[PDB]
């Protein structure tokens, strides 16, 4: 991969692997999400930021401050087939004191057609206390020089799906998968549960009949609290409708919320 | 990737990804295993075989016959770091009617030094009845033309670790991880649990203190029965031993039906 000519975005090509595809012989949404994280990490490295998923500076490191994902929104038009080359372009943009956005565009390398797009919202937090804090001016200036100044949005439309508020699923859920636990492969280099694991957990409570007859078109997922290495999770889903679902991930015992989201599926 | 000049082996380079590394910022053994499977699949594709993990011909497909892994043995000297390039060479060799072997050599692209090696044993089986059958001469001839004729072994030594018999762990196990279940990401394109998932499940019952102070050098794993999509597994481990050795067993959570047995060898960091 490499930064683009203006140095304000980063592009990388990937060849879809055999173990990366589902029963449709095309990349799963979790493979797509891993590739998004990979290109994001390579963009941070290319300009000198930390590569641990927290995109920190020496200044943030001294203050024990980290960037954390608050929301992921992915829309896929065509899932790449095994052996296909997908090119992904990513960029970062500040949204004031509130937080920062990282966007992605996925393209078919051969045709040049846009096959998917994604957006994410990030917030700054002290890694020990977990307390959120507004971005300081001295740390904002550190990363602004790597972002476009004019608005550049993967989802330009005012009040589009990526910004919709997500309600809390009410019991009883129509479907559930309980007792989900992360294993070592689900952890990152810092021993935290990888953000993509929660996408897989959300999807575990979708009936197999939906997965066999439909394709996932949109997934929006809010991240409220981390699942620790020794926690156990329950994945809940209710049909709200194309097929649409409302999702909730909570701790198996006390029912503490860790994630909420919605999915939209298209009949094959 | 590509077949080599003599067309009897296949090589491919991989750049280690951020999500592919563990706490040591080097590739996990499961990432290594996925890369082994990937280069194996690319070698089958390069010469016209099926790419579903069963390496079948049109002849085998008409008979509902498949190749299945009976044993995996991996030895790693140095785990590649994030961003490093690892080159992997693989080849296949028949071992008579018994079964066939697929071997791998991993190298550091920059230095050319051998950083790891692996071997696997495969057997032919009817995919519906799960009954094993000896390889026929007409099936055998189909793939022999893609294998070296002279012996080429990643583990040449006559009485080496890759061929050692593995005993059955006796209860009580020293350590256990209970209620492990596969999710959709653990399945392949045919909806079978991926062979690498069982490696992760074996390792779940190793105490975190061993993982933090030691590095995995060798893993040998026998595959006896497959875990179905709706099955639940128990991972059991007992220390058998500067080095640490363990005996492992994976069994169904309910009746205790064996699915895998293996051994691991760890070296202090
Ligand atoms: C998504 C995000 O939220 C807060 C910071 C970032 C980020 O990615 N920063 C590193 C970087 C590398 C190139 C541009 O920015
Ligand atoms: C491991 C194995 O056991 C039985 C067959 C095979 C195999 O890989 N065959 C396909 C192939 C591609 C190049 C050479 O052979």
């Amino acid at each position: 991969g490499s930064l683009t000519e203006d140095g304000l975005s980063y592009k990388e090509k990937f060849v879809v692997r055999s173990y990366e595809v589902g029963s449709n012989k095309t990349a799963t949404v979790e493979t797509i999400a891993n590739l998004l994280q990979e290109v994001g990490c390579n963009h941070a490295q290319s300009v000198g930021f930390s590569t641990d998923g927290f995109a920190t500076t020496t200044t943030m490191r001294k203050l024990h401050l980290i960037w954390v994902t608050a929301r992921m929104h992915i829309e896929i038009y065509k899932y790449p087939a095994w052996g296909d080359v997908v090119e992904i372009e990513t960029w970062c943009q500040s949204e004031g004191r509130i937080g920062t956005r990282r966007d992605w565009i996925l393209k078919d390398s051969v045709t040049g057609e846009v096959t998917g797009r994604a957006t994410s919202k990030w917030v700054m937090m002290n890694q020990d206390t977990r307390r959120l804090q507004k971005v300081s001016d001295d740390v904002r200036d550190e990363y602004l020089v790597f972002c476009p100044q004019e608005p550049r949005l993967a989802f330009p439309e005012e009040n589009n799906r990526s910004l919709k508020k997500i309600p809390k699923l009410e019991d009883p859920a129509q479907y559930s998968m309980i007792g989900l636990k992360p294993r070592r492969a689900d952890l990152d280099m810092n021993q935290h549960v990888n953000n993509v694991t929660y996408i897989g957990w959300v999807l575990e409570s979708i009936p197999q009949e939906i997965v066999d007859t439909h394709e996932l078109q949109v997934i929006t997922l809010d991240y409220r609290r981390e699942c620790q290495q020794d926690d156990v999770v329950d994945s809940l889903t209710t049909t709200t409708s194309d097929s649409q679902f409302l999702h909730l991930l909570r701790l198996s015992g006390d029912g503490q919320e860790i994630n909420r989201g919605t999915t939209l599926w298209r009949k094959k």
